[PDB]
């Protein structure tokens, strides 16, 4: 885990989600009400502006609520970057946000990577911030996690 104030609450709440995740996705499936309300995303939901944090909120519960209706887990990465920000009590409203806010103003883009999060599919791990969050799990039936064939010449 990082020490460095505000970046260090980012990326050590995802270096939560990755390390706990094989629980993480069965609460995301099972009863995310609970998940969404567990105080491991307090210090998250401090960096996210007092003002907007229940819109934010609305914005990712229901958003999740009709992925998961017609999906399910599918989309690993992008569960794990709007998970935190569906922490604080919801406001619900019709606005439909392309990224999400955080005091360290940064933008964690909701559809792809940004400065803050990015994920990268080569070596299936997330960097929050320029730095290392961990190994992602795409594919629930993989063995091995980690980097991809071919990678490595030799």
């Amino acid at each position: 885990g990082e020490i460095n104030g505000p970046e260090s609450v980012l990326v050590n709440t995802y270096q939560w989600i990755i390390r706990n995740w094989e629980t993480v996705k069965i609460q995301w499936s099972q009863n995310p009400t609970m998940l969404y309300n567990k105080m491991e995303f307090e210090p998250f939901q401090s960096l996210v502006p007092k003002a907007i944090r229940g819109q934010y909120s609305g914005f990712v519960r229901t958003l999740f609520q009709q992925m998961r209706d017609v999906l399910g887990t599918f989309d690993t990465t992008q569960i794990i970057k709007l998970l935190p920000f569906a922490a604080a009590p919801p406001k619900q409203s019709r606005m439909q946000f392309s990224s999400l806010t955080v005091n360290v103003g940064m933008r964690i883009l909701v559809r792809g990577n940004s400065p803050v999060f990015n994920y990268n599919k080569t070596t299936k791990r997330l960097t929050i911030l320029g730095k290392d969050a961990g190994t992602l799990i795409e594919d629930p039936d993989e063995s091995t996690s980690g980097v991809e064939s071919a990678v490595l010449r030799g």
